[PDB]
């Protein structure tokens, strides 16, 4: 269901956890496998993650049972705990999610870059804009796995300001706190995983090409890469899949020095985003823009792969554009203008057109009015 890389490389996934407070770092791990003989990697693991879908949704929590009967066996072909390939230094992306999402649900992007020769982290925030995620109260409670979970904050409509602009900044932190993690484990530091799970993060020693570090995020992901960038310069550049700018404070539209990528769906975008974006365009700093022709806005998320066409295009999964290949032009566009701006010695830049728009299934800036 999920597509598996279209990179030479077969991927790995685990998940850390350090510390195991709900002030530490949560990840789910993608990156380039030695083997591919292990299982695969269970998409949804944890039933406490479709109850937070159910309120996400606005239904009962019975509803979260039937999501779990419908989703709760399925994978993504990604091998679980499998020993990372050793020999290169990998570039690093960084990776947040939606609002309502959690770290999982973003592997067919997580593994295409993975089989490109990417590690790539996407990170769990704790700001209650994930549908569920969970932490340990104290040490004892961590060796036990009693497990606490937090679920999402539905917001009044007088809050809606201020609380979004609190989350994006806490989000920021959460991902640079994660590569501060990631770039600590590159230099031996040992980290005892608060999860149990057979991957020794000692592999990834000596494993980060450590001055290629990049974001990447999804709607409320896609502001907190304009954040991040903002505030953390060992970020050298960002990609927001369909940015939804309401988050970000005023401050930020004039100090986002790095080069910053928008790959937008057609359907999704209004004026007053399309505006935000542009407030973060100027003569000096590089920017690039791009709409996938017949995309919705769940086009970069895995759902759009978790059901058939028809009940797809209901649940506004799908768009008019094949999902596969709406997918493929945001990963290799991604690609391209990664090596561009991380100096990358790899053939992505067979794809530079695409950052251009000049494909028949993309438009070049935007097709929103403004
Ligand atoms: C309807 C409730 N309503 C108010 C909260 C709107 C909810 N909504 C549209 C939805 C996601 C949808 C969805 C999921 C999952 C099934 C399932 F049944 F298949 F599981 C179905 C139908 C429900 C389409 C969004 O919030 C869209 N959105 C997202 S969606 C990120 C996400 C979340 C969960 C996922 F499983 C996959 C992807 N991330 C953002 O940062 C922002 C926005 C809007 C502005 C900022
Ligand atoms: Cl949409
Ligand atoms: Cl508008």
């Amino acid at each position: 269901k999920i597509p598996r890389g279209n990179g030479p490389y077969s991927v790995g996934c685990t998940d850390l956890m350090f510390d195991h407070t709900n002030k530490g770092t949560f990840l789910r791990l993608y990156y380039p496998s030695q083997d591919n003989d292990r299982l695969d990697t269970l998409w949804i693991p944890n039933k406490e993650y479709f109850w937070g879908l159910s309120k996400f949704l606005g239904t009962h929590w019975l509803m979260g049972n039937i999501l779990r009967l419908l989703f709760g066996s399925m994978t993504t072909p990604a091998n679980w705990n499998s020993p990372l390939r050793p020999g290169e230094k990998y570039p690093l992306v960084v990776f947040s999610h939606g609002l309502g999402a959690f770290r999982t649900l973003y592997s067919a992007i997580g593994i295409d870059l993975a089989s490109h020769g990417f590690i790539v982290a996407a990170v769990e925030h704790r700001d209650r804009s994930a549908s569920a995620t969970y932490y340990f109260k104290d040490q004892s409670a961590a060796e036990i796995g009693d497990k606490s979970w937090l679920y999402l904050r539905t917001l009044k409509q007088e809050e809606e300001t201020h609380i979004r602009n609190e989350q994006v900044r806490q989000r920021a932190k959460e991902c640079s706190q994660a590569l501060s993690l990631i770039l600590d484990i590159d230099h031996g530091k040992p980290v005892k995983n608060a999860l149990d799970l057979k991957f020794d993060m000692e592999q990834l020693k000596d494993s980060i090409d450590r001055e290629k570090i990049a974001v990447i995020g999804h709607s409320f992901g896609g502001a907190t890469v304009i954040q991040t960038l903002s505030e953390d310069q060992r970020f050298r550049c960002g990609i927001a899949l369909d940015a939804w700018m309401f988050p970000l404070g005023d401050e930020v539209y004039s100090r986002i020095p790095q080069p910053l990528f928008f790959i937008n769906s057609e359907y999704f975008q209004y004026p007053a985003n399309i505006i935000k974006m542009k407030k973060c365009y100027s003569p000096d700093k590089e920017r690039k823009m791009i709409t996938i022709r017949g995309s919705v806005h769940q086009n970069f998320a895995d759902f759009t792969f978790a059901t058939g066409k028809i009940i797809g295009h209901m649940l506004k999964l799908k768009g008019d554009i094949d999902s596969n290949v709406a997918i493929d032009l945001s990963n290799k566009a991604s690609l391209a203008f990664l090596q561009k701006h991380l100096g990358l010695h790899k053939d992505f830049d067979q794809w530079d057109c695409l950052i251009e728009g000049d494909d028949e299934n993309l438009i070049p800036g935007t097709n929103i009015n403004t």
